[PDB]
């Protein structure tokens, strides 16, 4: 756009009306000159700091860091903190508040004055809570990352944050570490100011931020305590300013070449789960149509070339010092896999900014012959057991177990789970396939972090570390193992994972992509018709507005009124 | 009950587990000691604060106050900063994001490892929400409230935040003053941090939150600025420790006494027009059957005896070193009209607390002969055009206006006001009625402060300040005049307030609650079966959900959902 | 003593009359409920935070860690900021204003209503002066050290702070390395808040702090962005309160076999030779009779086992997870060289404090016969040449080098070296030994850190990177070589290095601590009777009292009037 020109902020500061000098005189009251209020762009600066959310606890002395960028560069900042979702406190899962931040944080940016955004963003929901309603506003935005945690060390070993939580809770049923060393060890894990160092949930939004060009290059690897994460924060509060003049919106950025090399910087670092559903959300905000398949078209023959755990070896530290992302959005370019003509938020390609950078550890960022996965995307498996969708993470999955076929174990709730593992009465083998259900959006309610079911000591007193296991839920970043989610239609909502009887047989074979229930078709219409809801469902409260309004998993996981841009329209005067 | 005993934060960090490790671990990255999970009190702080909204602006000081009154009590303290959302910013107003406060408030309690919640509010709309929040989950509350400014001064004379905005707005329209004159005075209204230093929505909302027992005694009026509103905050995190070991829930002190007390003080300060919203609102969160009714029942015959504006002379700040609330407390135990027994979040009750107090201005806090009004109790008009309820607010209207019966002159919508009323063109003189359509809960939307309509020039200059309005929207506690408020219900919804035409005439009567419209009921009835809406509604968003589930004034403005306490029970596991 | 008793703030805040009520009523201004004044310990916590003094960033946030660890032991914490001195700011030396802080440090203890101190240190000079400072007083006090920095990664190549710059500024000379890319590392190197991660001046007066027993056990070595450093500081708010009930004073702590501990640690861990000059001058506040030959005796014979940079290898991040200092304490208890009986601030004996701890890296830990060098204690060179004193870091030195004697190549100051030095004709080779003079406390002016002279680059293109190098100034603590040190007394006080002159040659003995100039006496005792200073002195300032009262290394360079504690006794009442 043309630069100057009447900003939306001018509706309530600028000019000398009666409303005007209600909401002007009413701001002067906290010590800021006239001249802050001339037309100069305002910079609001979304944090999500909060001390029941420790992944964004160095975030506010990172606000101090935007403020100064935006001073400098000539804006107005002002910091509006916003609903912060962890999954680290939250329950009975921070997913199904995430569009309730989105819902919260849309409403502060249209209602309130500002010309531009900046992101403050850190853990697991906070992410793409806040690229879902600033992208339904439209206005120049720009993500601040908090960063990861430092290597946890403990007795001289490495040890990561969230995969080496559940690499210890089996060891202790399979019969190798005593409780004490889980609990000796608790101390030392997390160790640092932010999110997970491994490549889990926040670490793969923190990439899919950069992927998609709406953060500045690097701001993805840079630990939450190093230096240079201050200075990525006052480089990011001056260009803000820059952005709201040019008009540089999320819809100019995030678009289906955005879509796509995110897909495949997903696969390339070995992406969580979870990153499906979040891409899927904010594309229908902006209006990209992302279907699931653009998943499995886009992250098949891409390699993950990130030796990080789950996945791999090493944690986020090394990460960065082998180049960072940068470095693997160089080696998609390399293998003409990237859109070189993305545009970013810095007004350059994303080609532009990672072509002349070097991988300082091919250890860490490994050669493509050496990759941890010749084509290590997220698989999607279409079938009857899951004719809507179903997810699959092949890095850390067992290589033998993607084709297999087993007599299906069947969960209800997941306290029929909680119930019948650690019970030595059941029939379980190796080469079992554990299915739990009524997990999903509506099921568990909001969808949990639960698809890494725990294998029985019996199967792990052998030394057999991964079952096949379906669920209709979620798991952790940091999970690992043979586990299909996403199950959709959920069971919660009339879906066949519903009507799954014990002693079954399923079918799994990742290649041709099938999920299958070696069942005739007449069988199903009888078991989905004695099908009776079982989920615990709610009364009142926003977990009722949750249930009648959440949509799927294959679809973004989003509120069916909540979907798509609205637009950041001036409202009408509050007096 | 009994102390000691596991609290809800100890299913969080209790004992060992895998689920425990990673939330204590998770928060111990922040830097905090191993004793602190034993199992002692977390206090949630939650804090309004926000660049955005200026009337909380120390807010953050307070929360370190607060903070250090919980480590000395052998407590947990936590900062959860909520959504804030006050009129001098918000559009299209900010009570249609009142809910939208509530709804997230709720929900950060019930999912977060909190024992007890501290509510930093100061601004209009963040005291009631944090109410309609921490009530619905029914877990130990108590109130901070921030504080009011100080006396704005211009070239030596008083001046009222907001109160003398609506006042230099008419003198700039009466040739009495200019828009010069106007803008210099921009400065010198809002000169501290804090809400308005008269008896506006903010200091009504706050003096009802000591008057329902919700903070502590002598609460309601210490200024922002002044340094024993800080003792004040480190106190009350003293207080809220034991009152979460004796379990102090505001389930056992918002009793129908409690609301009692409070709608009788509201006669007494003067209290604004929206506090019956707020009241009523807040009833239903707690499980109370309050009424539109219960109002005009306990406010009628009660005198204001606190002379600060828009009702009289003076500002907070006498209030305060006239003695505060506790005076205007203990003037009606004396008086037989308060319930003595009532409990208090002290561990006493409100006698016990407000016993010993003495008044030092009578100029202030006015005797029961120098009283402003006689009956100053916010009456209720039942009628033909107001079925469903109509308020007034006593004390600030002209004593001749309240039994007038004139022609009505018809806005349709606000823009149908700004258009016309500034013309030198209209059948209007000083005994007209002035009615305003669509600009409710479902009408503007969000039921704006616009109900305080600024008379015709042509009218000012004759010098006459007040004339009979009528509209189905709120007004800010700062306002005056002889208006009648809360017109339930909205035109809209087919209210009988929509099919009001000029040249018809209008009766009021406030000794006998009758606001009356003298036309054929033939006539009438025959409007509401021909009327029709305007149809172009939103077809998504929040705006869309508001427009559904939200009801109207003689309610409390709620979304039909989110009434009742749904408890602190928490939900399942996150893992 | 007998607790609870009347302290000395309780002078300021006790009871009643005119004086008190001028004192407590001033301070209530800020906030502070009335029971604070009772007489529960005045806890003042010295942070030397600034924004110019980086190594000392995170302070702030410590010492808000120190508050809430003193309201919850029932104190009252006030945070007072004193001097900041430090060498990577301050010219022409943070060590000329070393005494200025202690005299502020001591003068803000007494005349202030603190009970109790708490040191919020971290940079070089701020452990020693605050030490100077707190004793001088012996008050009761307790170290906070901030913490040394992340490791710097430059390339994927291991970086020491400060280490890594003597060994780029010298491999630009030997045109092995570009300037352009010493500038590429000179944002990789310190990444973090905090000092050097070498065994540097700051780590080693950090460590000397703990084996003083002045701080808690595993303090000096946690990464001051780590987690467990705010852990630290807030059981270190704790401990103070109930030291300063039991009186728990410096001088019932540093007791000669406390020092007696720390020299022969600052052995086992390659400490600076700044530890000699600060445990010299702390001594005396103190009233303990340390001499150079203390530090010679408990030093010989004992060696380093810490292999860290500059002595070794790796970074003080290597040693903290090695297990830190407890183990370096509990491997001179095992071997008999440790006096276990001596007390520290936490109640126990060292021994109790560092008994069952596990060395879990024995490659940083070093055990005995892998040890890095035999006798690793700093040792003093009597002689001729200094019969005052002069001291060598032996783990750093070249071994080949020890024992030498070669021609002596004299620069007159510090200009005569930055001038002749990078010339390409300068009788200087392999063998020469490299003398400059006026660098003393007097000379510089403040004995600066220039004692690890860079060699000619005609000498370093050879291949070599270690010649003796001879001055009376100080050296960083990251430092290397056969350099010999702290020369008392300097030149321009008539020590007989005063009078070296080219072409002569120097004996270097250190088994036999023999630094030797082979002349006549007679030719040297003319040389002292005809030289003169070269006039050119401060007429005024503080400048001009620092070259008047200041002294030499073998004391400790205090200020003269400055030396002995001088009590906490209150003087008399200011009203």
């Amino acid at each position: 756009a043309e630069w100057p020109r009447k900003l939306r902020s001018q509706e309530w500061y600028g000019g000398t009306s009666r409303d005007v000098i209600y909401h002007r005189g009413w701001l002067k009251n906290q010590g800021y000159p006239h001249d802050l209020f001339d037309g100069r762009p305002v910079i609001g600066i979304l944090n999500t700091w909060s001390d029941m959310t420790p992944c964004n606890g160095h975030l506010r002395e990172l606000a101090e860091k935007v403020k100064a960028g935006v001073w400098e560069a000539g804006g107005f900042p002002l910091e509006v903190p916003v609903f912060s979702a962890s999954e680290n406190t939250f329950r009975p899962t921070a997913m199904m508040y995430r569009n309730l931040a989105a819902l919260a944080v849309e409403e502060a940016i249209r209602g309130q004055p500002m010309d531009g955004c900046v992101l403050l963003v850190g853990c697991d929901k906070t992410t793409p809570s806040l690229l879902m309603g600033a992208a339904s506003c439209d206005l120049p935005s720009i993500v601040v990352t908090g960063g990861p945690m430092l290597n946890g060390y403990f007795r001289g070993e490495r040890v990561g944050s969230g995969t080496h939580l559940w690499k210890f809770s089996e060891m202790v049923k399979a019969g190798e570490m005593t409780q004490a060393e889980f609990l000796e060890a608790e101390a030392s894990m997390s160790r640092s100011s932010g999110t997970c160092n491994t490549m889990g949930t926040a670490s793969t939004m923190a990439s899919m931020a950069e992927a998609l060009g709406m953060a500045l290059s690097g701001n993805a690897a840079i630990p939450g305590v190093d230096s240079r994460r201050k200075v990525m924060a006052q480089l990011t509060g001056r260009r803000i300013v820059q952005m709201v003049k040019d008009d540089l919106k999320p819809s100019e950025i995030m678009t289906k070449q955005a879509f796509e090399n995110a897909i495949r910087t997903n696969a390339a670092i070995g992406g969580s789960t979870n990153a499906v559903i979040h891409l899927l959300a904010i594309a229908g905000r902006v209006g990209i149509d992302l279907s699931l398949d653009d998943w499995d078209r886009c992250g098949r023959d891409v390699p993950t070339i990130v030796n990080l755990m789950p996945s791999g070896k090493y944690l986020m530290e090394e990460f960065f010092y082998a180049g960072g992302l940068p470095v693997v959005l160089k080696r998609l370019g390399e293998a003409g896999l990237l859109h070189k003509d993305a545009l970013t938020v810095s007004g350059e390609t994303v080609w532009d900014e990672v072509k002349d950078v070097v991988n300082w550890n091919e250890d860490v960022i490994l050669p493509a012959e050496k990759a941890l996965t010749s084509s290590g995307g997220i698989v999607v498996l279409r079938g009857n057991l899951a004719p809507k969708g179903a997810v699959l993470k092949p890095s850390a999955a067992s290589p033998h177990l993607l084709v297999h076929k087993g007599r299906a174990v069947v969960f209800e709730d997941i306290d029929d789970y909680k119930a019948k593992i650690n019970d030595d009465n059941l029939d379980i083998d190796e080469n079992c396939i554990m299915v739990m259900k009524n997990c999903g959006p509506k099921g568990y309610p909001g969808m949990a972090e639960v698809g890494n079911m725990g294998l029985p000591p019996k199967v792990l007193k052998k030394g057999i570390l991964d079952m096949v296991r379906i669920s209709d839920a979620r798991m952790s970043g940091t999970a690992y193992g043979t586990v299909v989610l996403h199950t959709s239609p959920e069971a919660a909502v009339g879906g066949p994972l519903a009507v799954v009887k014990n002693g079954d047989m399923i079918e799994l074979d990742v290649p041709n992509r099938r999920l299958h229930l070696d069942i005739s078709d007449e069988e199903l219409a009888r078991r989905l018709a004695e099908w009776q809801p079982n989920h615990d469902l709610p009364t009142s409260g926003y977990a009722f507005l949750h249930q009648q309004h959440v949509e799927g998993a294959d679809t973004g996981a989003d509120l069916d009124f909540l979907k798509g841009c609205r637009g950041n329209a001036v409202g009408k005067d509050s007096h």
